């Protein structure tokens, strides 16, 4: 029932990586 989605306080990230208040999709594990 839950999303299980996330957010980072930087920027709204469903998911990914969050750096220096921006979320990126890439190169990252």
């Amino acid at each position: 029932g839950a999303m299980g989605n996330v957010n980072c306080g930087g920027v709204p990230c469903k998911f990914g990586c969050c750096r220096e208040d921006r979320c990126r999709e890439i190169d990252c594990d």
